[PDB]
């Protein structure tokens, strides 16, 4: 099966551009879009940083002219990407292995340009696609529609929407000094092209972490949560019906009942939610995943102080008080009316709203992406 890929630009004036990448069903091997309705499948190239060697980009018709519509194959790892004015650079290395624009690194060809992507799967079960600021907001923010069985609309960042998020964070860096501001990425006009998160600024100092941005930026704070929880219990509500684990702190250990254990963590960690006692490990069990993902999000939104049972009994607005905390996070939520904003985000007390960006559908017939507004 297949169905209708619709892309749309609202109201951007002049040119903008798709690119539709992804792994085609069973064969792993890359795969890219064509304008006129095709797929590019490239074969290995010659050495390392090759160009890619077709046009794939997909021109979109002016600022309210209607959709380009195409027909989209099953494919997973995919992504919609958008770019104003220009074309994005796309290169080849020995594999085939597609070499993806690197929004966090500065020295890559398309860092200065004004582009975006949302990423999406599409097997014979459903299509899944997922508006996320786990890593980074643009200036060109995309909504989705899916139709198929249901109508699903997942609604974009609003214009204007990264400039507030630039302008509050050099504000937060402001006061505490800490590196927020760098996580803004402004072009040669001024203009503001994106915000990272403190991770995908953290990664390049993993080799040498004495020299970490916001290494220190929890350390008290965790250290605080450590020695409470040496005296009196931490419960974890695991949810879906399956209960409560009550946890306590011996030396540097948090042991829940059943023999978890999660070693006390560093605000790479937090950021990362992938490391320290929060690294993922399929050696774990259920439980101990459910856990972990309920603790990181805690750590993230600073309630492992104020809420000795979690998640239940907390709400949104118990969260991100306080002068350290996940600031990133808690300025994105600000700043969008829907779409996680760290790793674990999808953790959220019974009773309250999915605020996921994600839209699926078991039987899609049109997926419309689009940007402007
Ligand atoms: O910016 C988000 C991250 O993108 C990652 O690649 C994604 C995953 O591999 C997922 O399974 O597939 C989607 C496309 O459907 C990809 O976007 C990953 O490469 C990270 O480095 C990157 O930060
Ligand atoms: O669309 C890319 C995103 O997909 C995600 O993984 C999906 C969900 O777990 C869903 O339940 O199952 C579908 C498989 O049909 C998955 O695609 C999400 O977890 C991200 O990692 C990914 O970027």
């Amino acid at each position: 099966a297949t169905c209708e890929l619709a892309l749309e630009n609202k109201s951007l004036p002049g040119t903008v551009h798709a690119y539709v990448t992804g792994h085609e069903q069973g064969t792993d091997r890359w795969v890219l879009l064509r304008p006129d309705g095709s797929v590019y499948r490239p074969d290995s190239p010659g050495a390392p940083q090759t160009p890619l060697p077709v046009d794939c980009a997909i021109p979109l018709k002016g600022a309210g002219a209607g959709p380009v519509v195409m027909t989209l194959p099953q494919m997973y790892g995919a992504r919609v990407y958008f770019v104003r004015d220009d074309k994005l650079d796309f290169y080849l290395n020995p594999g085939p292995s597609l070499v993806e624009p690197a929004f966090a690194t500065p020295t890559d060809p398309n860092y200065g340009r004004t582009w975006s992507f949302c990423e999406f799967t599409f097997n014979p079960q459903q299509l899944y696609a997922n508006i996320s600021y786990v890593d980074l907001v643009t200036a060109l923010p995309i909504g989705l529609t899916l139709e198929g069985d249901s109508t699903h609309t997942v609604a974009p960042l609003p214009d204007g929407a990264v400039q507030r998020i630039a302008d509050d964070l050099t504000a937060q860096a402001a006061s505490d000094g800490q590196p927020w501001d760098k996580l803004v990425t402004r072009g040669s006009d001024g203009q503001v092209l994106r915000v990272v998160s403190p991770q995908n600024l953290m990664a390049p100092f993993f080799d040498r972490p004495d020299q970490m941005p916001f290494r220190d930026l929890f350390t008290a704070q965790i250290d605080e949560v450590w020695e409470k929880y040496r005296s009196t219990d931490l419960r974890i509500d695991l949810q879906g019906g399956r209960g409560t684990l009550s946890g306590r702190v011996s030396g540097d250990t948090l042991t829940f009942e059943g023999g978890h254990t999660f070693v006390k963590p560093t605000s790479k960690d937090i950021f990362t939610c992938n490391h320290g006692p929060f690294a993922n490990d399929p050696a774990d069990s259920d439980d101990k995943k459910a856990l972990l993902a309920r603790i990181a999000a805690g750590f993230n939104r600073s309630i492992m102080l104020s809420h000795p049972q979690q998640p239940n009994g907390t709400t949104v607005a118990d969260y991100y008080k306080g002068g350290v905390t996940n600031h990133w996070s808690r300025v994105v939520h600000a700043n969008s009316p829907i779409g996680y904003a760290f790793p674990y985000d999808d953790v959220r007390p019974d009773g309250e709203p999915d605020v996921s960006g994600a839209a699926h559908d078991g039987n899609p017939r049109r997926f419309t992406v689009s940007v402007g507004s």
